[PDB]
């Protein structure tokens, strides 16, 4: 006879690991790749040149 | 041949001013005018002489 793993089982803890959770927040790929402007109010006016000399 | 204010318009932002911006005035007067009693409970009884011999 021997003390089996099933006999000792109450003596044995499970563990925990986060390896399959994401390590970092995503971001909008448009924010990552196009120019970003920090707005101070709901509407910003942006002039564009339309015709020239 | 001349440019104009209409051609240049997208270059021309409007200003903002507080000169006529007034908050509401405190027009309330009975608490400053009349005798004030600081109530300590929902109801206060005021005995008065009603009739005399």
């Amino acid at each position: 006879a021997d003390t089996n793993r099933t006999d000792a089982a109450a003596l044995i803890q499970e563990a925990y690991s986060d390896v399959f959770l994401d390590s970092v927040s995503e971001t909008a790929k448009v924010i990552g790749t196009f120019p970003v402007y920090n707005m101070g109010t709901k509407t910003t006016n942006l002039p564009v040149l339309s015709t020239f000399p």
